[PDB]
């Protein structure tokens, strides 16, 4: 199950404030693996198709004001139990709660915010990383140690 | 109301200990805002009044001489719920109970060595910072990140 | 003039190093605005015509090679002298000359495994670019400390 | 009481990593004096020896023989409270419930390849550093900040 | 001659960057000690004195502005040779021409945001010390390292 | 020549210091590989044969005397041109003349107390490791990468 992809986006916050390499290099030091990664702008229209369901609630709004507002990184982690566990290294999603050794917990405080989203699993993953990625973008390769993170 | 403010200091063993660039590191990295800091010896006068409430604690005089033993470094931190979220950051009273990502936490073993001291509450915060500021000491400025920390 | 461009390439073993987030950083903390990022499979086409001036000498294919036997970080960050500063960060091309203190000089030792690669001019600059990214993935934005950084 | 002491190891992984003075950091900075350390490889007898409360479990001589497959760093490390400390450091004994902010929690993602081992009580770590290292390597010296870190 | 000081501070831009922690964190960690250090918003008048010789220096009002701009960290370190020593962490007046591993070298990409100040000179730094600081406001006291760090 | 090896001594303030992950995982993430390495305490004896060349030579006297003063980190590096290599990461004898990024720039200031020793050569990597090093304590193993460091 080693092959779990999750979908992480470094918000535009994540983005002004510097922390690009700080939070990716979380991710690969843990040992998990980048399959897919571009910088971007979403579209209004993404961020519309990828925020409907939580659409009609009040915050909505200007949230894809400001997830429109600036550049984020996309980006696909593939390794056991990424969904779960990269939600962990995130930190909980309102930074109040997060703590310290997370990521939201270190470097950030309010909600509005965040930072960054990595998708609340499985299921999301796959639906948002499909809608945030086109197949080619996704690329096959291996470790150069899968054996020492894995056995 | 991102103007709450918290005092903390920096015990003498953080600062012959080299903690100092982490500890402002981290609350630089979160996001809070540095008010007003200064380096100096505090009195006995000062701690004892500082410590006050704990003048009936046999560790009491002991405090009172190491915290006057060397130099540290008073600071106030601003930002919303800057007071219970630094408290977080800070690890615990006893380093023995704080998580590992909490300064206590990497940096300390014991109680009475515990490297820093930041604030238990607003009305604690208000006071010790009156103790030991003077007003014209806080800095009143803008941050850049500002918008990109907050809603 | 704050304006000149450089294309930064993580190279697949630097990619293989988890050295991604690392150098990434590198690059933010020294201040220059990210234009455009992509992880990916460099095609043969493209890295001939990347490594077009050198088709002759010797370590050649066994550049296209390497070059393509994994993924790559593609990137172009902006600023004030990119190129000539970016160069300097890197360190010199063969390792062992990179200097304590540049990503070479910090995590590679031989030339033929060098974790990345940066435009050497702008002239190449230009080019390297125009070769790597289709337009619509340069990302205009302004920076949280443009006047931060810039008089 | 400072004088409780506790077995670290890097297990072959964590050095194949190059997670060594990493993890040594983390023990360094939190304030610990280190007794005695080596690099080395784990012999079968002391392995079995050393994994002998479990001998009949299935994951065994998997591990012995993973265990047995690389260097280890073999240490120890004193203070107050090491044993149950050093124990929160790492973190839990299945990286996947490990936290942000300890070892594992930084870095690993399955059980099987977890690291690092420290002893889990002091009984066992009387007994691991008996076994471990003939005593003519524990190593007897007074810290530069012994009154920093203790009251 | 360990006694040797130098005046530093860190420009607006560094504190508005968060450079403070790692600034003060190179100096912790090569050995010199902190004697005194505030956090304050230098007037022109404390900016024109100290600025006095670039009087005659177009820059010079833009200087004079922007370093009074924002808040900035004054501080004396000392040491052996602390000032040389000093600049050259510190990087080169211009940061286009400071090496990487100097401050000015990761962090700061122009001449007129170029984060910090350290004394050019031991008669400089008695200098500014004496503009900067009260006597008063520098702490005498001993270090735990001071035998390890020094012959 | 990529198992060239030299002999890396963290001295005792390196030791009290608390520099010894820190070093240490400077030349694991350059790419270079442990072979051996344990925590001792340098006899005086061997202090003597190590530094005799240099006997009759004042500092000499209280150099076995500091030397001996501590325990110190016996190691073992292997890679291509370690020696060079990892006396450039050191920085110069004399730390007055290190620079920023090496080690002892980084870390140290004066010269009797410099952190480290690393070998000066092959002919010198030799004898020492060998005056050092027990057949036995040296070992054999390979790289979960010995693909992306070397070609
Ligand atoms: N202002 C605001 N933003 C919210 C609230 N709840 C969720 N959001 C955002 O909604 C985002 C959707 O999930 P994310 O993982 O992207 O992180 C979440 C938050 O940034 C809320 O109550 N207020
Ligand atoms: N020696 C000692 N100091 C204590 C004890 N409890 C609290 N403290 C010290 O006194 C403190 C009061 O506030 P702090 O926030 O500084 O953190 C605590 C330590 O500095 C105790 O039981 N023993
Ligand atoms: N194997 C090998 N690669 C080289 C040699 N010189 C340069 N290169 C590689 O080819 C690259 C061309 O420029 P880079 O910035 O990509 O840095 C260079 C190295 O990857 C050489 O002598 N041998
Ligand atoms: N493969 C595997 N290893 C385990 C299991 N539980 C514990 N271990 C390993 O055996 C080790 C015993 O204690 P460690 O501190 O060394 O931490 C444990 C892991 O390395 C399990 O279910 N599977
Ligand atoms: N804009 C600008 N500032 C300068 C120039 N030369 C020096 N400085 C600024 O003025 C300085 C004088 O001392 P500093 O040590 O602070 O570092 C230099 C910068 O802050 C220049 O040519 N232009
Ligand atoms: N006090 C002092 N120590 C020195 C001098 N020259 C060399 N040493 C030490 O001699 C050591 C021998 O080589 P090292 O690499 O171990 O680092 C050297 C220095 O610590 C000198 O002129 N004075």
């Amino acid at each position: 199950a080693n092959s779990e992809r999750t979908f992480i986006a470094i918000k535009p916050d994540g983005v002004q404030r510097g922390l690009m390499g700080e939070i990716i290099k979380r991710f690969e030091q843990k040992g998990f693996r980048l399959v897919a990664m571009k910088f971007m702008r979403a579209s209004e229209d993404l961020l519309k198709e990828h925020y409907i369901d939580l659409k009609d609630r009040p915050f909505f709004a200007g949230l894809v004001k400001y997830m429109h507002s600036g550049p984020v990184v996309a980006m696909v982690w593939e390794g056991l139990n990424v969904v779960k566990t990269g939600r962990v290294m995130l930190g909980e999603t309102n930074p109040a709660d997060s703590k310290p050794g997370t990521i939201r917990g270190d470097f950030c405080i309010q909600v509005g915010r965040n930072i960054i989203h990595g998708s609340d699993s499985v299921e999301s993953a796959e639906k948002e990383i499909a809608l945030w990625f086109r197949p080619e973008e996704l690329v096959n390769y291996k470790s150069c140690a899968q054996n020492w993170i894995y056995e």
